């Protein structure tokens, strides 16, 4: 079942009434940039809360300063936009809203949509993923900025992921050109040793994680933990007593084992279990510490 | 004036036919691959002249295979589908034809469309453009195999592109990871030094280009020219006699210029001249001795 | 107008004593090590201050030592050398002082001279430079230690230098070998986001800045700045709020842009603006806080 | 005792009128490029031979070109001027000619000078040095391209010279950011393995030498040897029957030795001996097949 | 059962009187270098054929000098201490002869045993390896000569061997420090694409094959085959006709696939079961044009 | 004279039965892992004190975990196996135990030995070494972990020590692929410059030192001074106050120079005499703040 709505180029308008030449836009998804947006359904409050909507909206806004798509919407009329399309939509549950800008064919125009779709989240369950690090190297500065969320970004992040699959993994983490651990292929990589909690630096080669940054601010803020963002080595993580991938899609996944040595304490293990039930009451506005965080919307019970 | 048809899936339907939703396909143009093949258009003879149909089937199918889509499509097909779309389409001038190729999403679908339209050649014009190396680097096998022809691939080609445009150049050529001379943007490059050829071979890390393929061939076996295959430094082409861009859509432009570097013999220097001139009596089916690199489809004159 | 004098292997000469051949010295300048020394003229108090002679004459004698100039010359007769040569030139203004140290063709013998002219400060003046990265990657301790103030080490920034005039820049930045933000071409670079304070470190492949050093102590001290010392990616420079080139020549010199991507806060911002003014109230002898760094040399009002 | 002339800024001034300030051109040193020529006297002919003046005076335009020196001196008139100099100094024996070009500064002025001075030619002596491999890396194109014969290339050229020189050996071989063979510190490097003759490439980072030109030259052409030029490894030349460097001041110097790893058929080894003694002959005017290659300047027997 | 004899330190002497302490030569271990001889055993002829037994004695004398082994053993020590344990054991078939040179503890001293066990050959078999490329790199020239077959080379080859076990290969391929392939763990690697045969150049950092050489030998000389030694880029292996792996415990090994793309015309393909054939029949002494690698050693048939 | 007994595969054994073949274990030897554990004998006390044995027995079977050795012991069984041969051997001075793990050949078994000699304790002595960086770069993540402390990690760290001493050094230092100080060849190094120390962080390429990790502990905690681990570049360390390797084998190993730059404050230098000092009251049992760092084994009065 579609939504009933998406936003594009400044206006709302029915799913159906979105349609398009096969032909139109394929040059244009080489420029593109994207966000993941996550809405979370309070049933109790009757709210949608669109997790750091403002923090992701400016990311966009960066991403395409940087792709040097001329100036054509603000992060305010993204964060509203967002914010209608969700109460337009009338699905009370869990969704992913995704803006997506990009630039078409000198006098290049920028256009952007956003939709949002439901969303299943998997911060009640609890499972684990077997990683391997891939054969393939991560995109880095000197070729393919990290810092910028491009779909042509994920072409690297497919040699990674098929080879897992291939190879009887769930996932496949990343070696930047100078061999040290980057990311996952969609998400930013936590190793937890001691109880001190490891994650590569930003130069390391990585994206400006939204849900990084949220896991930092509730391990110091909540747990009183050691948190390391520095160079990390592919064999330390082997020796992580837990590992998780965190993001927007990820929430907060546990890995069980990274080519095949297993994390000691299980997965998801204690400091995971902790930072998943804090992750989970903070993004369903079970939490007034974060409520910053969060833009509501009310709807009505469902 | 859209073409009457294209082709998707395994048949020609009418260019209004082909609509989709806003919102599918830019994960699959992640995974995309293209080809441009040529056609050339001889009012004298009212055949179209496909150029190296075949090979650039191959090297699609080639492209697919790398990316790992599962088989759909054939060689015989993607050639067959050119023709009989060239054909239906009932247009007597030049066209760029483009297949592309896409997987949609575990158990991924391959798909294809293949359109032809108008395109404009430059082979009678004598023009010359100012090429500066980029401050971005090529991507590489390790991150992104030059060898694939995937969309992705040229957002790499706009970071080099742009920068290009706005600091007053016509054109951006690549230095590679290591800092040696790799290709143009969407084409490989050539340099006169003496009436000695010399090219990046393919590990530079550059695509397998038909064109490239086809100069080389046709500066040993018409001009007796010595074309060198090499790793190529930078300071050198700002040295060379002359320079030139060439691919299917590039066909054989002419550098006048590298980082303000001025060609001695001109752009077109008189080996870039001939080349251009047989590559012409070449593609327009007015040299036998290259028939063999030729696809006709009799539509009856203009 | 030349100086009266100029100091020349433990001895002050006029000015027109100073007469070589032609021939002479282009051997020893591949070894040659300076370094740039401020003096700034207090005409109420009728005093030059030096800026951080002291360190400038260590800086000078680790370079020769690193260069392995037999030892020749002691750090108090350089700055004695500098206090007596500006007291002697008896110009009431703003100087540059000069050492320069060279080694003359086995048993190598180390000389230096020094001299002192009047120089141009733009520390009331309110002015921004456009900045590129260059094409061109920095010299590393692989290859050219940028520790060593050498002359050589200048052949690197004037490939950057001449780029960006000939591309319509001010100003070339130089991205190092591993692709991370090294320095402009005679200064360190300064990056404010928020009111962080934002430089590589110096293992980023830097000169050991006396005015990095000072504005990093003046942006801790008396404004009360967050200062980062680390590796520094390209597309974050672009987002700056503002930057500056900082050095004994560039004093603190604005950056509007660079790669044409524009500071949000102007140039000088406000955290700039501030930077140069505590800056020149130190160094003309404004700010008794800071007396240590100045050495006085008295020689009556102008 | 001074040479009688020299040349500058296109005149030939008595010695002693070259006279500048100490001051003078140490900044312009960073720019500057250079040739060393020989000049070899025949007392039989009375006439002096400048070994391939005009590809010297070719290569100097070119390394002025590259520095991007605005254009004031010809080929014609670089050539013209040594011929002239070394008629005027009037001095009957083995000379080397030094042309250096440097640009004075927005509007940079290009000026050179030449001069000759008595050289010791050691293509009679039977010699060799021990080398070893540099800790120090050799500049390459992405930093300091070796292609411009720049003095600020030798400040690199004297990391490894000095090293060499207090560890126990002759002379420094460099290796290039890639672990493979560069040149030695002034002059190209030669190994003999079979007699198989074996050089780096020229994009293995290295100057384009004339003598490594001459060598592989009359290597092929009179002894009918095998020469590859290509990626060379440390190991393999620990390995080598015999080594020599080669350039204009060098000649050929054998090589007893490589890390110590002593060269199995000695040095000067067999095919060493046979390329010094051909050398000598041709630059001494007694080998008519290689005429073209000599410039005459006749002055009267000694 | 163990062999009757092995040689040790210039003598021949039983089986059971070698023996040495637990503690002895792990050390020594470090430093250690080794060659795999085959001898092949022509019940017809009654003679042991024992392959370039010179080429692997100058090969280890040339590895021992490498490591700096002082001299104690000779390359015709090594042949004749071979030959002379293939008679005494007295063992009638395929065998795989091991010299392993060894250094131990300022004075150290060099010492070697060779040792004769019999081998299982696969010349007559067709079967087929599925390999992948490592996550691991391989060892270069900057850190650990793969040049030296030195005990210490195969850590950097069991990195590759048991994740390539562990993820459901038979056999592991490497990269190089700069993504180009290398070698396969144990042996070198060969690709047929057409019927042109391509194998890495030695400076793509691997062992000085005797096979690859015999191979490449029998390739152009019993072939008429074009053999390519250059750099090799991963995908294109992806896209091979056949592949296989060469070396003496290898013979010749046909890859069925290469991180499972599988090589068209299977694994024997028809180029390798040529070669294989031809390598059979020169080892086993059936063919006179190859008799001088030969070194046959008369025992009377089985 | 030998030990009485020794450890092998769970039991302890007289020396004399721990006899194997010559042919056993030299494939094993590549896989194999070891540590080096002191024991340090207070004749006061009549006991032996075991420096951090459980980091070290970890630290072991961490090495064997990434190199996948097959579980077979325990961290309390090598630790109680260190005592119960330390005790058996009734040794009463300075030991160092060698615990060495090793897989034989599928179904790889596990085996490990542990024996204990008498060991010369430096650390009543004031002693210096002259230390050279080698012109052979330090194995890295991509290629050889220096996290595991294999006995094939030490190739690399001869390839450094012999050049060291062949070139007039007593120790060689290791740059790391980035042009970076790495350590030594068998321990870390430390530099002192003001009284502030700095080391390598691990992920500059280095081994997790316990004697690295005892001396910060020891520099902090005792003598309050600031510690640095970060990248370290070369020319810094030649201005060096002081420096120093340390390790279990090396203890406290003062460097007097470096590349011939010496250390300003000689060797030991003030701060290294201290950390000398405090290091040997600790590991003799004399300070009773480091008294969980020591495992006694008492054995009564020499
Ligand atoms: C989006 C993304 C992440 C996670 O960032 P969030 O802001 O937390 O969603 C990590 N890695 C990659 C490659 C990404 O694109
Ligand atoms: C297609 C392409 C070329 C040229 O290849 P042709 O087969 O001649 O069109 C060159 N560079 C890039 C990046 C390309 O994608
Ligand atoms: C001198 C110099 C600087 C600035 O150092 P100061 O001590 O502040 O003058 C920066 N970069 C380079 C390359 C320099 O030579
Ligand atoms: C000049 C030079 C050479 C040799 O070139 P010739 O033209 O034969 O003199 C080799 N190496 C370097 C670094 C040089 O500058
Ligand atoms: C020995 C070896 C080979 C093959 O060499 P042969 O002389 O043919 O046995 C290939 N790779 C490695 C790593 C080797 O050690
Ligand atoms: C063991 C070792 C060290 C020092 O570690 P400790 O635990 O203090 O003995 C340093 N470098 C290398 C290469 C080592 O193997
Ligand atoms: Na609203
Ligand atoms: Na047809
Ligand atoms: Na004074
Ligand atoms: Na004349
Ligand atoms: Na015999
Ligand atoms: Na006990």
């Amino acid at each position: 079942e579609n939504p009933k709505y998406l936003w594009w180029n400044h206006r709302i308008i029915p799913w159906e009434e979105a349609t398009v030449h096969l032909t139109d836009y394929w040059w244009a998804s080489v420029t593109a940039v994207f966000e993941v947006i996550s809405g979370y359904w309070n049933n109790a409050e009757g709210e949608m809360y669109i997790f750091r909507l403002e923090d992701h909206a400016r990311r966009l806004e960066q991403s395409m300063q940087l792709i040097r798509m001329p100036k054509e919407f603000t992060v305010d009329e993204i964060c509203q936009a967002t914010i209608d399309l969700v109460r337009a939509n009338d699905y009370r549950g869990d969704v992913f809203i995704m803006p997506l800008a990009y630039a078409v064919g000198g006098d290049r125009t920028t256009e952007m949509f956003i939709y949002s779709r439901p969303a299943v989240s998997r911060l009640e369950e609890d499972f684990s993923l077997h990683a391997c690090y891939s054969s393939w190297t991560r995109i880095n500065e000197r070729v393919l900025p990290p810092r910028i969320k491009a779909l042509a970004n994920y072409r690297n992040s497919q040699l990674a992921s098929s080879e897992a699959a291939m190879n009887g993994y769930d996932t496949a983490l990343f070696l930047n050109p100078e061999g040290k651990v980057a990311e996952g292929t969609g998400s930013c990589v936590f190793f937890v040793r001691k109880g001190k909690l490891i994650t590569p630096d930003i130069t390391s080669g990585i994206l400006e994680s939204i849900t990084r940054d949220t896991v930092i601010h509730l391990a110091r803020e909540v747990l009183g933990l050691e948190v390391e963002e520095r160079v990390v080595d592919r064999t330390e993580t082997y020796l992580a007593d837990e590992a998780f991938l965190c993001g927007t899609h990820a929430e907060i996944t546990p890995i069980a084992s990274i080519d095949r040595h297993e994390m000691k304490h299980g997965a998801p293990g204690p400091i995971t279990r902790q930072l998943r039930d804090i992750y989970r009451e903070v993004v369903y506005g079970r939490d007034f510490r974060y409520r910053n965080w969060l833009t509501p919307v009310g709807m009505g019970v469902r």
